[PDB]
């Protein structure tokens, strides 16, 4: 339904770059590359989407996860991205992502950054 | 690694039941069942986890993501727990998650609940 | 210290009207004006922000709470605002915010929305 | 109204020590010490709340601001607490909270943590 509108490549406003393939079943899978932070290279990334959306110009509700270990690094941390994909000539994924680090009981409170990416098909 | 300490059916405080599957490759593969909301039986999720946690006593991070449509009901709308498995005698997931409704963009500003979910293995 | 910089009057993208006095001391007080929700004309404001910044070229850390009751309306709601003042000739505050409603016990899941809003001097 | 109930000594999960008045025109004033984190002593806040909330058995809604600075220290940081007070035996004030530090343009990304505290009238 948007399966054809969100596979592809996306970046977000710090340079980041989403690939991902949206499966008829409601799949999202791919890799992330992050511009910034304790990441280098690809990582792995599976999440979900509505793959039938509202009809009333609602955009499309989806999710996905980042374990920040590859080959190369690993921050032992997770990054979670819920948003929504909005179709057209100018098409966005708006999200808000959870950044949760592993940490000792004493430092718990302090383990999660939270913030919103942009994702546009355009860099 | 914590393959094992993850991989089963979980509880939360709200009575939902959360089972899954952990992978050596740092997967995460199940289905949730919300006992509130829009949501009836089970729901497909995916996830990521860190395979090779730090071994300085830190919870392993971790993430996974639902989209609202099964078979039964489709609530157009997604939600993503971040957070960390704390392995031991009372073993927990300690997680927050952004719950992403499809909106209109007028409504975007209120497309997102936000929320903290605890895991146990007993109920 | 950034007392000047950041009294005034600010404006969203959701095109909200921030008014706010910067005291020597840290205090914010103000009102505010929401250009959408269950909200009609100004509501109080107060917070608080670091009168003594870092001079390496950070932000200034503030926050801010509006109850949503006034003359006209009660939403049974407050918002938090927390962020950082950026200066110069676009001069913006870039927040993350907190709307909890109050709800019942069964309901608390579902109590606390998240979003993000930029303000600007100008509309 | 829950002006008696609101004020005073409160403790949350940490064993931080929160110490507010209510005032009739849904003012909080008070001030917060912090177990945790670069923090010592007391820091001042200021909030608001829902001086006349709903009669069907819901919660309470407010929220409140401490910008790390006082005396002692300065954490060039604020976080909000956006929540509701639930009366009763057992009284609670259960929130959730944003923490941004000042960052420059290039760190902003890595700026805020989210959690949540839970306020209980007893340690």
């Amino acid at each position: 339904r948007d399966q054809a509108g969100i596979t592809g490549t996306w970046y977000n406003q710090l340079g980041s770059t989403f690939i991902v393939t949206a499966g008829a079943d409601g799949a999202l899978t791919g890799t992330y590359e992050s511009a910034v932070g304790n990441a280098e290279s690809r990582y792995v990334l599976t999440g979900r989407y509505d793959s039938a959306p509202a009809t009333d110009g609602s955009g499309t509700a989806l999710g996905w996860t980042v374990a920040w270990k590859n080959n190369y690094r690993n921050a032992h941390s997770a990054t979670t991205w819920s948003g929504q994909y909005v179709g057209g000539a100018e098409a966005r994924i708006n999200t808000q992502w959870l950044l949760t680090s592993g940490t000792t009981e004493a430092n718990a409170w302090k383990s999660t950054l939270v913030g919103h990416d942009t994702f546009t098909k355009v860099k």
